[PDB]
């Protein structure tokens, strides 16, 4: 499940996905992070 800081990170979170670059290579750009979960916490609401 990937749950990001704010929404700019959502939306750069996405757009990086576009061509199919790894979740992780996405998370560390945006700061955006991958759980196990699936309920992402309050500091990572979007």
């Amino acid at each position: 499940t990937t749950c990001c800081p704010s929404i700019v990170a959502r939306s750069n979170f996405n757009v990086c996905r576009l061509p199919g670059t790894p979740e992780a290579l996405c998370a560390t750009y945006t700061g955006c992070i991958i759980i196990p979960g699936a309920t992402c916490p309050g500091d990572y609401a979007n």
